[PDB]
This record gives C-alpha cells, sequence and structure tokens, in this order.
C-alpha cells in the first residue's frame, strides 16, 4: 500500500538540455493538502516536450517533463473534493483555479495560477515532490507526466469517464484539445469557409479535424514534409501544399488559391516566419489568423501593422482556448459518444522505457503521436 | 449652369512634401459615367491629411488631399442612380462597391476598390479629373475634398439627410465614425469593461465616445500632451495618464492600474512603439487591442508573439469597420436624433483659404478638429 508514503518509481529525468532522458528511480512524496498523486497509464510525446530538450522552451532543469497524459488517482491530500482514489484523470497543464479574473471571464482560459509564463517548475506551494539521486527535481507545467507517479495540484487535474481508454484519451490533455479548440473556439471557423493550416503534426491535424467539424468548405494543409499530406487529407484537408515546391512565397500562393486570402489561418509549427506568413495569407479585410505554435524563447517577429489596419484579426491561445477542468471531462465524454476520433493522431505505441526512441521518431519526421504506456 | 462643363475653382494643391498647401485655381472635369461632381461645403483636417504632407503616408504627388468632408451634388454622370443634383453627400474614402467579396462579407468593410493599400491617386478608371497650371494633379483616396469642387466615383459617395448641418456632419466622413466604430463595432467594447485609449485627438476622443456609449466602467486616456486630458474627461475618460510622468513603461502602469491588464486597448496615434504598448497593456488571456493609427510608410514593428499565444486578440480597422455607404447615412440620421455629439471634436473653424493655419493648429497640438468652410 502506498498512501501517505514516499513512492520510489521509475521516471524520465532531463538533467540538461540537448541530452537524452535518463530513465531511473525517483522518489515521489505523498500529496499535501489540495494535491493528488496519480499513477500514470499513458502519456503522449508533444513537440512542446521536445522544446524543453532543444532549449526552444526555457524551464528550470533538472526536470520531469510530460504534460499530455492520463492515469489513475493513487491518493489525495487533505481537502481534495473533485477526485478520489481509483478515478481516471487527465492532468491539466493549464490549471483552472476557478477564482482568478481569467477563470471568471467567459472567454479566458489562461488561469493566473499557470506555470507557463514565468516557469518556477514547482507545485503551487513553490516546492517539489520529486527527488532523484538525492537532488530535488523540477516539475513541468504542474504536471510532470513522464513518471510512473506524479503529484499535481487539485486545480491541475480533471476526473474523466471511468470507462475511458487512457491510451487514447491522454491526447485530450494537449494536442487534440489544442488543435480542435483553436479551430472551433478560438478562430470560430464558419461553415463554407476556407482555412489554411501550417504544420501537419498532431496539433495541426487536430486543427484540421476542428475546421472540418465546423463545416469549412476548403482546408489547405501546409507542410515542408510531404509525408504528412496523406493523413492530413484523411482527416479533412482538401488540398496540401509544400512551400519548397514554389518559386513564390507561400502567402502569395495561398492568397491566389483562395481568390484573395483565406478566411482562417493557423500557425501550428513554432516559427516566427510562418506566424507572419500565416497572418498575411488570411484575407486582409476580414481574415483571422491563430498562433498555436511555440517559437524559440525571447525572439521577436517583425511585421508591418498595415496587415492589421486593413481589418485582419491576429490571436493566439493555449490549450485551444478551453477552460481546462470544465472542458476535459466533456471532451472525453464526446470522444466516448464518437463525436471525434483520436486514432488518426496515433502512429506509434511504445513502452515508457522507449521514451528516447519516441522522441527520435518525432524529430525524424516519422511520427505524429507516440503514446508511451507505463 | 455648369453641368457637362469644366469648372475652374480654387483647391489646395500639395506640390511637394513638407511644404504648405498652395491655394490656387484648378480645372475640374465634368463627371464621366458613374461619377459625381460635388460642390464642397465643409472639410475637416484629419491627421491622415497631415501624413501626406509629412511623408508618413505615401501617395503620388502632386495631389489634392482631403477625405473628411461634406457637400452638395453639382452634377452626375451617366448611369448614377444613388445621388441627384442638389443632394447633400459625404465622400467615402473607403468605397462600398457592393459587389466584391469584402462588400458581400457580413464583417468586411475594406472594399477591394479602395485606393489606400497601394495608392494610385486616380479615379477608378485610372485617370484624373484635376488639372493645375496645365498639369494633371492626383486624387487622394478617391475623394480629394480640399477643393471647392471634386469628382468622385459613385461607390465613393453617400447621400445624407437633406436637413444635415454639413459643417458638423463632415466629421462622419472620417474621424468620428472611425473612432466610434473602432470601439462599438471592431473591439465590441462590453458593459462594465476597462478601456485604454492611446492618443486623444479627434479620433481617440471618438473612441472614448464609443467606449462610453458601450457602457465601459473605466476609460483611461493616454497622451503625452496633458492639454488633451480635459476634453477627454468631458467625453467620458475616467482618468488620464501621461507616459512622460512615469519612470516605468506605460504598459506596466496600465497593467497595474487595471489589476492585471485592460479589457480593450486602442492605438490612436500612429507609432510602432505605442501599437506594441497598447497590445501589451490588454489582459494577456482575453484582452483585445485595436490599431487605429496610421503607421509610417513601409516600417515594421517588432513584437514577441507570446503576447498573442496567451490569448490576446490584436486587430486593426479602417473607418471603424463601417461599411461606408450603408453606414454614413445612418450615422447622420443618428446625429440628427442626438444619439451622439460632434461639437466636442470641433475646436476651431476657419475658411478654406486658411487651410495652412488649420494645419499649423493641428501640428502645434492646439486643435482637435478644425472645420474648413468653402
Ligand atoms: N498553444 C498550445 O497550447 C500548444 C499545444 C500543443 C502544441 N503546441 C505547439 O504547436 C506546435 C506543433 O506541435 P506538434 O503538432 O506536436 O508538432 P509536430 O508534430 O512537430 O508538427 C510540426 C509540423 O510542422 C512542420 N514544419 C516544420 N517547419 C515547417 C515550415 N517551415 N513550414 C511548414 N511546415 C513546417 C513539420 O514538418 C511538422 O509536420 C509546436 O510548436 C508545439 O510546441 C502549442
Ligand atoms: N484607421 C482609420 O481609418 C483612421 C482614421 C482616422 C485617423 N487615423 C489615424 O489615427 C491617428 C490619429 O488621428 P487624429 O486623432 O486625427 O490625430 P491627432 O489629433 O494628431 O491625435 C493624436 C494624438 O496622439 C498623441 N500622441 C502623440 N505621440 C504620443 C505618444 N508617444 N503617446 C501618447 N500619445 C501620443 C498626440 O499628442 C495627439 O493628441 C493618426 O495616425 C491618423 O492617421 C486612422
Ligand atoms: O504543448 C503545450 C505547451 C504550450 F502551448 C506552451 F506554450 C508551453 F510553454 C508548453 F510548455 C507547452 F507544453
Ligand atoms: O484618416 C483615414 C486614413 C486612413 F486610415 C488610412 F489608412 C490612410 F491611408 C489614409 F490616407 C487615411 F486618410
Ligand atoms: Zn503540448
Ligand atoms: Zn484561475
Ligand atoms: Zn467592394
Ligand atoms: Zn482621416
Amino acid at each position: 500500500s502506498t498512501a501517505g508514503k514516499v513512492i520510489k518509481c521509475k521516471a524520465a529525468v532531463l538533467w540538461e538540455e540537448k541530452k537524452p532522458f535518463s530513465i531511473e528511480e525517483v522518489e515521489v512524496a505523498p500529496p499535501k493538502a489540495h494535491e493528488v498523486r496519480i499513477k500514470m497509464v499513458a502519456t503522449g510525446i508533444c513537440r512542446s516536450d521536445d522544446h524543453v530538450v532543444s532549449g526552444t522552451l526555457v524551464t528550470p532543469l533538472p526536470v520531469i517533463a510530460g504534460h499530455e497524459a492520463a492515469g489513475i488517482v493513487e491518493s489525495i491530500g487533505e481537502g481534495v473534493t473533485t477526485v478520489r482514489p481509483g478515478d481516471k484523470v487527465i492532468p491539466l497543464f493549464t490549471p483552472q483555479c476557478g477564482k482568478c479574473r481569467v477563470c471568471k471571464h467567459p472567454e479566458g482560459n489562461f488561469c493566473l495560477k499557470n506555470d507557463l509564463s514565468m516557469p518556477r517548475g514547482t507545485m503551487q506551494d513553490g516546492t517539489s515532490r520529486f527527488t532523484c539521486r538525492g537532488k530535488p527535481i523540477h516539475h513541468f507545467l504542474g504536471t510532470s507526466t513522464f513518471s510512473q507517479y506524479t503529484v499535481v495540484d487539485e486545480i491541475s487535474v480533471a476526473k474523466i469517464d471511468a470507462a475511458s481508454p487512457l491510451e487514447k484519451v491522454c491526447l485530450i490533455g494537449c494536442g487534440f484539445s489544442t488543435g480542435y479548440g483553436s479551430a472551433v473556439k478560438v478562430a470560430k471557423v464558419t461553415q463554407g469557409s476556407t482555412c489554411a493550416v501550417f504544420g501537419l503534426g498532431g496539433v495541426g491535424l487536430s486543427v484540421i479535424m476542428g475546421c472540418k467539424a465546423a463545416g469549412a468548405a476548403r482546408i489547405i494543409g501546409v507542410d515542408i514534409n510531404k509525408d504528412k499530406f496523406a493523413k492530413a487529407k484523411e482527416v479533412g484537408a482538401t488540398e496540401c501544399v509544400n512551400p519548397q515546391d514554389y518559386k513564390k512565397p507561400i502567402q502569395e500562393v495561398l492568397t491566389e488559391m483562395s481568390n484573395g486570402g483565406v478566411d482562417f489561418s493557423f500557425e501550428v509549427i513554432g516559427r516566427l516566419d510562418t506566424m507572419v506568413t500565416a497572418l498575411s495569407c488570411c484575407q486582409e479585410a476580414y481574415g483571422v489568423s491563430v498562433i498555436v505554435g511555440v517559437p524559440p524563447d525571447s525572439q521577436n517577429l517583425s511585421m508591418n501593422p498595415m496587415l492589421l489596419l486593413s481589418g485582419r484579426t491576429w490571436k493566439g491561445a493555449i490549450f485551444g482556448g478551453f477552460k481546462s477542468k470544465d472542458s476535459v471531462p466533456k471532451l472525453v465524454a464526446d470522444f466516448m459518444a464518437k463525436k471525434f476520433a483520436l486514432d488518426p493522431l496515433i502512429t506509434h505505441v511504445l513502452p515508457f522505457e522507449k521514451i528516447n526512441e519516441g522522441f527520435d521518431l518525432l524529430r525524424s519526421g516519422e511520427s505524429i503521436r507516440t503514446i508511451l504506456t507505463f
């Protein structure tokens, strides 16, 4: 029995940037008041996790990364009311405190208790529940899902359907919800519209799914890796284009293809240049462009504000604009009710011990989502 | 007595950047098919007209500028159906052709026949109606209102109430409608919200008017000229701040004053730095920032896209987002019914012949709107 005790378990510790994860024993403290300790079942490999490795994202190291996952509650601290031992749960890398001005706002989801903006790599109380070889190890986004067991604040976990297949619904913890919500909630794609989606990984495919669900008439996938095109078309892309095939800048190509600019464009890569291209390719008077990708830390883009003065709207969002704790259970219920599919996003399923091989599949271009199973 | 004949009249010709206007005789050709020749009655001095002088806005020279005006139809060309001789009219610097994809879109107003994006300085047919000293003179935005007579395309004129006071309603041809619409239509300011308005000239005052009409609880005016604050408070500002009074950047000041960022911000100046400041000062998860000011020609801003990724919305608009020909007559009718006031914007009245003194008043910081009478 483990409740109230330190757990010694296996985790993937990142000791320094640009090195492999080290799969080794860590100690996981029991949960304090308003904390939840979770036995992990499945975690996806998101490009944002690779950004920690590459230094694209800056977060305190050493760290247990991972933020797209699902598991089963092992124990709860004093005062927890929203989950119980045995519950299926998804950790929420964007918390929902319910109390801050953002949580109270009808359209806000980026709760002020987040650990993204100015990452501390801790629990809400500024301490860590992890040690390894006698050293304290940082959390990541309040989730740290690359571990057999994690501890999360209550505001960073959602109870989901007891009958949920956790090896699929883990994707609702980041990539599916982010892409789908970017289309249906943030952009509010309209019926009959033309969309352009830059980047055809797990998140961009989920954007396509949302554009198709919203009734778009045309959905143009854009990627430099043409191997990504067949699955993009399967989930709703009507056309795919590779910028490398053209002598013209792709914003010009997309403006021509759409007879004057697209209704909705999405940057789902993480490059400054594609963010400006994606804005430019939306119609100048009424187009909307949504930034989803995460670019290199502390780098500014350059753009001409006339792109906005003519009437364009430029926005971004974390986690598809979804209020995390309200939305995740409903997304899982909708998945159980066959309202969307997750299988098209899953290209590989590996044991957790093969985490490095899963990252190499992402980096080589082969995979969409690898699901790691504990 | 003049229908079908060349009219000799006075106009204010700009032969060279950074020079006074030359009040001198021009020849105004009669209207061709689907053209309207207007006897001007009143025209306002908008900062955008000054941009032509300063080279902030690049348009072919020599030119007859002016775009905020009202007058009476002298004659119509073949096939005109929407105005008649003797009608009161406002020239529309943003046309409404009614046929293009933007005019057909429920939220578009930047009609594809505009002469703003890539100015030619002509009529729609690529020619000029103006001669001076035997030389062809450019039009400006299809309107060229700094002339006793102008010729406009039919898509660039709206018929307005016969009982309109033209010395007031000229402001509906640019500054009032731009500012008011930027608040009520583009930003969609909400009841109880906090707004920040950068720049307290005629357009920023009109933004304040709209934010107050929308029910904002707090309207923070921002200007480096504290002489602008009294009138800003008269039309609805709850408080005014001068960035020069503060050690810290004003985005930080406004974030503090609004307990974490404003709901709505407006850039109503025309500086790259204040466009980025205005974005930064709106709440990071659900704030909206609207660019209204005209940026200097061909210059790019630098910004960190993390400002958008957290959830901000950034947009801009021409003419307050109003479809020009549908909206201008309705705005005049609402003015007639006292639904908004124009007198607070009018600080000076001069005869047309004193146009250069009018520009001096704007450049000195003294005026809001000078109205010129023909
Ligand atoms: N906003 C959020 O909440 C959120 C959530 C999840 C992921 N992300 C970010 O979204 C991005 C995509 O994540 P993912 O789908 O897991 O990544 P991914 O699976 O690596 O997909 C990225 C795709 O972009 C393609 N690509 C690379 N360069 C270009 C180019 N120049 N032009 C066109 N295509 C190009 C690439 O071939 C690949 O198919 C990353 O930056 C993530 O960090 C953000
Ligand atoms: N988008 C449109 O359709 C549209 C319409 C009309 C005007 N404009 C533009 O809107 C802007 C304002 O026009 P306007 O009201 O006639 O001009 P204005 O009367 O010159 O007002 C601008 C105000 O900005 C103030 N200002 C200058 N620099 C700063 C600073 N650094 N910080 C804070 N305040 C500062 C200045 O003191 C003045 O009161 C100009 O750039 C116009 O070209 C755009
Ligand atoms: O993939 C989701 C995700 C983000 F969108 C970020 F902006 C980020 F910083 C991060 F760490 C992350 F995991
Ligand atoms: O003041 C209205 C106004 C604008 F908003 C412009 F963008 C512009 F180019 C111009 F010439 C103009 F007059
Ligand atoms: Zn992610
Ligand atoms: Zn919150
Ligand atoms: Zn049109
Ligand atoms: Zn103007």
